[PDB]
């Protein structure tokens, strides 16, 4: 009964099921999580493997000592298990040092040990085997506008991801790199605050060829944005490294809540475009057990997060199965969408007269488009009337 | 006190002024006016120039006959005024054709006839001068999540402005394309909703120095997004044709309210940033006189787009030149964040003990940005108590 | 399979299926319907009733006879199908005579000529059988600060409701009202805002047993607010007379989609709590079949609306029955939200030592609330997976 | 120059200037303040007084004999620069054992726990000579549908409440109660969530002469509402007994700008409401220094609260002053909005053909409202261009 195993790559942050629950209001409502326990837990409910931050893996500040024995036990950790690391990333926003960004503070020092304390952690991530590394910039932003000239911070930008690009080739890593955007929180505005944004600033990148996105549900849902939408265009443009799968209730602080709650029929269309498209890389849930919860609500809610996937894959492989479906795709002319508008050329176009002087334009625009027996017949197959 | 001359270069939609007050719940409060009226308006108000439609100047349907009739008083009025006509744009939203949208519209033909369509308005422009073309796809979208492949429409998209760039490009003609974004209204979701999904999107063409944004402070507000922002990303893009200038207040329906009402403060920051990167395209405004309003009410709400514009510039100016003002600059470093991070190269910087080893992270922390008295002072500047 | 029979009380306006499809940016994509002919349309697909503005009913500017002729007609209508009329309401929005409002608006005569207006339907609504008589002032608002007094338009507010409530109690009507909220559009902002706005001013009218509410799910969904926990406080003060059921995917403009469609989750929680507390009025769907269909698109839009209602009323019934559930409500206590939280009053809580000086604190917080195991058996419900 | 005296009645919560810059995403950025230093830097500033939370000033867990020593310590700085304490509050949000809720968690024990709590705090407030005590309901609320029956939960608030109530008038307190509304955030609904939910709720309690609301700028705009047509519900009501200022950029997490920052246009027409109206209470500031500035900035910040105010002050009497703009206020006839639309009856209404039968609805449409010009007025008083 919709049961994970690890073939179906679902991985997890070790910040997600070890957020202890301090929110701007309130104190941990849990005790901190032995990274080692997550793994073994995760392990057994069926998961394919874990992420980090530098931080969640080995305590700021620790000498080189405690950080070789840190990996240690969580090295043992994933050969007891099985559990592989596919992503992993930097904590630039948790220390005060960072309180006006990493890579574009204002501060040149700080600019400069951003980008060391990233450079040491990719060294560990290719350790371990990551394949992606994603670059949150939490506090690269501002909340008045005269505290960040936006043109000399994107050179900023550009300049850190510049010389982390030639970091991985000069040394002759396999790894690639995923911006994941956010529009705001904890900054007021943070820049590059979507897909979008995202996906145009890495064509102005040095090696272009090394940057994706990792974009996340509950973001892009944060500027009221429409989550498969951006995903589709992410996938067109060869750019979906990685995805941060959860929830969102709307424009409103980020909730991160389990996937599958939230926006139902936004995760329904985009399971079916993530299947459909063929995307093959992990699964990964970025959300919060609510503070309301004890450590047996913590697995409840990461359980939840597989099981909702599997469900919206069944109910979205049954729509695209349904002859009824298909016959009704072809009343809406998808299939005329999927078919060139001008394959015969500019010349043919012009000079085609039923184009244009002799279009019946009355009898074109009379013609229904059948959306809302489409959608209704997707309605029902995520209910399970069909 | 704030009068505008034409060499301000304030350019105004005839669709605006000109707007007849029909909302999705009433009818129209005012009675149509003839483009000659408006453009000689507009000229005793002080505007440089004047943008359309097609279908604003020609109605649709129109004979070739009348079709001629109609530019030449249109010419007559530009001729008699000293009117400039920089940009023009496609009507593929109003007539019940474009129900499903133009260039991405599932119907093929339907399709085929948007091209046609613009092309020939692309030719009058040219005639008229007009040195950008807009395109807004108002209608390339859709209310559920089954009706439009996002991949095979933005496959539609890349083909409708890869055939207008190899039109232009093969007729000679010195025009450039400017897309101008929006997230949703009419359509329930908007493909390229935002200034960035759009730059993104420029990359993919087969043509991309053609193709630029035209933004508009409202459409990026009604994503809850920063436009100053957005701004400064498409400058540092070498995007920013063209612009639209107007007010909205926050998200919901696209009110297109003058400029400076709305966000004002976020209307300061944007004349600072235009005249500081010194953007020299027109200063066109995308706004709707309320339908409260009588004629002499569509005038004064003109008027005072131009009157707001310039008294934001004369407040931003006085920032800039504040000698406190460059003293607070230079407090909180923004002197720091527009110098390299590592000019010194990448091995230079792992080799610098100075950026992590002997960094003294708590130091740093402790600086205080200063950015609340710098806002101030910003504040102090805007209100005049400076 | 989840077929609509008059018993379960589904009504729909004559305008939403009567939409024609003209939006701010588009002409009508559909002819007008004959009211007849939509009575005959909606009966045939299991509708219990219709409602109306006069201004649905009978054209405006209709002499006497005319309009005598068009009520006989629509009353025939009504004999032939069995269709009901539970309720009706103005239009005091459409003509530009409303423009800055009806019961508010700045000018005196119009304010009187919308009373008129009102109370002219009223006696038509009686005559037909409407228990309820709804307002929306759709119009009662501003787009500036200083174009309304909002404590001089409450006034005003309420002595026009006072007025229509003096009226049907001399005229001795069996008929009650019901104020619908929405907090924009077509004003910059409206009057009454939300649910609650509403509930609070009709405390202050003179005789507030007349007055309740009737909410939309898109209009309190345009603020981001939870329907369901509105409609539970409307319900708690006993004052859920009415409602229009709907879809609306977030804060943008009131988007009207059908019943089922938006907020997926939410309608589950809506019609649980409809359900649950025995709300026995219309079920009514204020929708507009989107412009991209034809007249068959419309009926399968409208028929959608039932359908899903029903699909979820066996959805939410099956999870409150379900032993697991029920065993899950306790352990999550609401069992204890339910009793009262000081039955021994006052004196006995200060002299409780159990309840502070006593209290163990952390072994209360340490206590899980289970709210994600519950949440997940409500999602299984939802998707058909128990 | 715009220099406050305790006479403007400005007050501060002590967690707002010691706020230590704890966000979800970060640690900590400035070092606690002694309660004793916050009233004396408040008071050279000119601040009247200042506002605590029971655990701002004694700390969870003291003693009865630290208890005593913390208010001492407090009492003799009151003392020592004159400042008052007008309001005061209970923190029911901060301890994990609120995680659910104080008044309305699910657990009965912590409801009763929560009224003892809050009781204690009302006896010190009324030791202190607060006049005022806020109650913000931060945990009252929910995550997911089935975690909270609303009814339920309604019933308990009123049962808090009127116990609330109860006690003080058994007690022959001269202490009122305000309630302080927010939509979400730390919960991802709040029950109560605009100013007119806490308004109709009010009118339920026992004794409603007993509660008013403490609305708060920025919390009113995370739902997209207008603030001061809130305000101006809540002063006709008669219940504005509290108000808190401060900035917010829309809809977003709750930002806490210090005053004047996030929307200027509403700041303005807020203190033209609040002056216009004579609103005597506290002009109470809840606002965070942002965590990027050091103790300097902390003060800079507060000081800007209460310049803005002032500053606004003086733009709002100008305009109100203005022969220009009181003949404005006269052509868009808001002198005929606050007269009667029909004192003379409704059988005088019912008879006067000049109202139905007679109007002249073209004519009456044809007149402009004059909104424009009026508005552009504001805008050039609050830009001091007049
Ligand atoms: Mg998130
Ligand atoms: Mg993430
Ligand atoms: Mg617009
Ligand atoms: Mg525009
Ligand atoms: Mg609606
Ligand atoms: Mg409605
Ligand atoms: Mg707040
Ligand atoms: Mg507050």
């Amino acid at each position: 009964n919709y049961q994970p195993t690890p073939e179906d790559r679902f991985t997890f942050g070790l910040w997600t099921v070890g957020w202890q629950g301090r929110d701007p209001f309130g104190d941990a409502t849990r005790r901190a999580l032995d990274p080692v326990e997550s793994v073994r837990r995760l392990a057994e409910l069926g998961a394919h493997g874990v992420t980090f931050h530098d931080d969640d893996l080995i305590p700021f500040g620790s000498s080189d000592s405690e950080r070789e024995e840190h990996v240690k036990r969580f090295r043992q950790a994933l050969d007891d298990t099985g559990m592989k690391v596919p992503m992993a990333t930097t904590n630039l926003f948790t220390h005060p040092v960072f309180k006006d960004g990493g890579f574009t503070a204002n501060d040149r020092d700080v600019r400069r040990y951003a980008l060391r304390k990233t450079i040491r952690n990719i060294d560990l991530a290719v350790e371990l085997g990551a394949e992606t590394y994603v670059a949150w910039g939490g506090r690269e932003g501002a909340e008045s506008g005269g505290a960040k000239d936006v043109r000399d911070a994107l050179d900023r930008m550009k300049e850190a991801f510049d010389l982390l690009g030639e970091y991985v080739t000069s040394q002759g890593y396999d790894i690639r790199f995923a911006i994941e955007p956010k529009p705001n929180e904890p900054r007021g505005d943070i820049l590059l605050p979507t897909v979008g944004h995202a996906l145009a600033f890495i064509e102005r990148l040095e090696r272009p060829e090394l940057y994706g996105v990792n974009p996340e549900v509950g973001h892009e849902q944060m500027a009221g944005l429409n989550f498969p939408h951006g995903i589709a265009q992410a996938l067109w443009a060869g750019k979906l490294f990685h995805i941060d799968l959860n929830g969102q209730n709307g424009i409103k602080y980020d909730q991160d809540l389990r996937f599958g709650a939230g926006d139902l029929r936004a995760a329904f269309w985009l399971v079916d475009l993530l299947e459909s498209a063929g995307y093959s890389g992990p699964r990964h849930f970025d959300f919060k057990p609510p503070r309301t919860e004890d450590f047996d609500g913590v697995w409840a809610s990461a359980a939840g997060c597989m099981r909702n996937y599997l469900i919206l894959k069944e109910r979205a492989a049954a729509f695209r199965a349904d002859p009824e479906v298909q016959e009704a795709l072809r009343a809406s002319r998808l299939d005329e969408l999927a078919r060139p508008t001008a394959a015969d050329g500019l010349q043919a176009l012009l000079d085609d007269r039923s184009a244009f002087e002799e279009f019946d334009v009355d009898a074109a625009a009379a013609r229904g488009m059948a959306f809302e027996r489409l959608d209704q017949l997707a309605m029902d197959h995520l209910l399970g009337a069909r």
